[PDB]
């Protein structure tokens, strides 16, 4: 069946405005043994957070399935506005999908799948975004896992 | 920090896909489902995950460690079970440990390494693993996953 093939954590991606503490927070705590940080929204209106892979990394005719694993806070707002999910295959050919999350139960992780590839070379981009004006608040990113 | 966990179904084992030689038991890693690559008994011990230097950053220093266990029937551990990690020039980060005598049916983790990526060392494969080809059986290892940290 279906099983995970990798993780990634949120300090293995790029996010915009990450290193501002202003506007993300990182916080370490223990996932299954393992020392990770979440990376915890205070506020920005310019959200995106991208993983890059290599194609490589991958085994060629396997449908692949990506989620992305995050909480929404007792703070979350700008939430309705959709969030866009995207993989991006080396060619630039996107898996463009979305979610909004306003009025969703706070403080439970939940999965958001992003879409499915299969290999039949370069880079792959996960992640999501929203570029509107507003301010998104209050979403903690734990990791991004790969399953086939 | 850790930035990776590759789970053994992402890397390459030799015998891997035979049920004579290894078994693949799905369980649950803090949700996520996985499934452990479990050593019944091989000679040619060969396990190796290949990511692309791309996927990490640069001017940072990466450790690198697997999560293994040994079983009540663990055997042929005497010999050194040696430890690599291959840069894309191909340079290696080569050490060994011995199994015989430790503690079966625990989590640990084994180091396998450092390194650090500038200039073309940014791009191109990198091979991650252990092994030991000698022609003795190894028995009772299981595989849990692959850590990359900085
Ligand atoms: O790679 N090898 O040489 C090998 C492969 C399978 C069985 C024994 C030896």
């Amino acid at each position: 069946g279906q099983s995970t093939h990798y993780l990634a954590f949120p300090r293995a991606s790029t996010i915009t405005w990450g290193d501002d503490t202003r506007y993300w927070s990182w916080a370490t705590v223990d996932f299954c043994s393992y020392a990770i940080e979440e990376a915890r929204l205070l506020q920005v209106s310019w959200l995106d957070c991208r993983w890059s892979m290599d194609a490589s990394d991958f085994k060629q005719d396997i449908w692949y399935n990506a989620s992305v694993e995050v909480m929404l806070t007792s703070n979350a707002s700008g939430w309705n506005v959709p969030l866009h999910l995207e993989i991006e295959l080396p060619d630039g050919s996107k898996q463009e999908s979305q979610i909004v999350l306003a009025g969703r139960q706070p403080n439970v992780w939940f999965k958001i799948p992003i879409g499915k590839f299969i290999l039949r070379s370069g880079t792959i981009r996960f992640g999501f975004y929203n570029h509107e004006g507003n301010w998104k608040r209050g979403l903690n990113i734990r990791t991004l896992a790969i399953q086939a």
